[PDB]
């Protein structure tokens, strides 16, 4: 078998790819491109120095073994994978390679108070590629609009796992409005509900046009949010297993969950009810991904024959330690031994 390859300088950094991609053009380090083989458009990523660390040898397996798992409409699939390297003495480039999407939900939405068929599409989009997820005992822990593709016939997928810092995560930033109080503040060991209390924010916001619980810090963020759906009670404290971040709670002065009706003016009342089940600060009350759509809200979406779950997922290596050279011939054998769909 092996296709030909050929070199072109690409914003600083040189891409060698098979033939069938061409008209690459800039984007991020990622490229549009046109597969001739499929005729799809798609989008292409180089690995910046896939093997420099341990911790970067293993974050590029971590990746790719979740990209070549990934199977399903709404999450971000692997068409194809490969390297120019012709054996594992000169591996040392992974290329890649997904359907093209174009936007995110930022580029799309932002400040904009959507439909409720709108929002609708978008959300359900998120929770069957969610049950999906989930179903391999994943998590995705940074769901956000900026992670989610979409296209534009409003076709979502889910992308960019938190496969990995403190600056990147502190003041007014987007970078953690979406995330569940129990990780922002480590409270606890976190099932995969972290998830859907990001779907919740994210929810709010294209029906409100505006960032829930845009905190200008960690603490003023808290804030927001226990505001919105009250301050925790005896039980959820027992299980806040962090004597300093219980300790903190504790100091709170305590209030009540806001009614929701009155937070989302003339918002359908089904979405509304929706929220007030995503956003519950007790991780293990809050609603499944399955659960989800098999809601009212979604009635005219949902369909239980076509929510696949996914096959199981082996992650035993994340507990597991190894070399730099252990890393890269685990993730030299997952490239070469990459099967492309139909
Ligand atoms: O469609 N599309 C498809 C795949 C991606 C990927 C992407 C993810 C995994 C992979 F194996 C290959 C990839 F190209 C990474 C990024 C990165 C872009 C910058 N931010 C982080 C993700 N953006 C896109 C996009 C995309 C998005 Cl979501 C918005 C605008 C333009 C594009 Cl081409």
């Amino acid at each position: 078998e092996r296709p030909t390859f050929y070199r072109q300088e690409l914003n600083k950094t040189i891409w060698e790819v098979p033939e069938r991609y061409q008209n690459l053009s800039p984007v991020g380090s990622v490229c549009a491109a046109f597969d001739t083989k499929t005729g799809l458009r798609v989008a292409v990523k180089k690995l910046s120095r896939p093997f420099q660390s341990i911790i970067h040898a293993k974050r590029t397996y971590r990746e790719l073994r979740l990209l070549k798992h990934m199977k399903h409409e709404n999450v971000i699939g692997l068409l194809d994978v490969f390297t120019p390297a012709r054996s594992l003495e000169e591996f040392n480039d992974v290329y890649l390679v997904t359907h093209l999407m174009g936007a995110d939900l930022n580029n799309i939405v932002k400040c904009q108070k959507l439909t409720d068929d709108h929002v609708q599409f978008l959300i359900y989009q998120i929770l069957r590629g969610l049950k999906y997820i989930h179903s391999a005992d994943i998590i995705h822990r940074d769901l956000k609009p900026s992670n989610l593709a979409v296209n534009e016939d409003c076709e979502l997928k889910i992308l960019d796992f938190g496969l990995a810092t403190d600056d990147e995560m502190t003041g007014y930033v987007a970078t953690r409005w979406y995330r569940a109080p129990e990780i922002m503040l480590n409270w606890m060991h976190y099932n995969q509900t972290v998830d859907i209390w990001s779907v919740g924010c994210i929810m709010a916001e294209l029906l409100t046009g505006r960032t829930l619980f845009p905190g200008t810090d960690h603490i003023d963020q808290l804030k927001l949010i226990l505001r919105l759906v009250g301050t925790p009670g005896a039980e959820l404290l027992k299980k806040i297993s962090s004597e300093s971040a219980r300790n903190y709670i504790q100091s709170l002065t305590q209030m009540p969950k806001m009614n929701f009706a009155n937070v989302f003016i003339g918002a359908n009342p089904l979405a509304v009810d929706l929220l007030e089940k995503m956003l519950v600060l007790d991780s293990d009350k809050r609603i499944t991904a399955a659960q989800a759509l098999a809601h009212a809200y979604f009635a005219q979406y949902h369909d239980p024959d076509d929510e696949p779950v996914a096959d199981p997922y082996d992650q035993s290596f994340e507990s597991r330690d190894l070399l730099i050279d252990e890393w890269k011939s685990l993730t030299y054998d997952e490239v070469i031994s990459f099967v492309p769909p139909p």
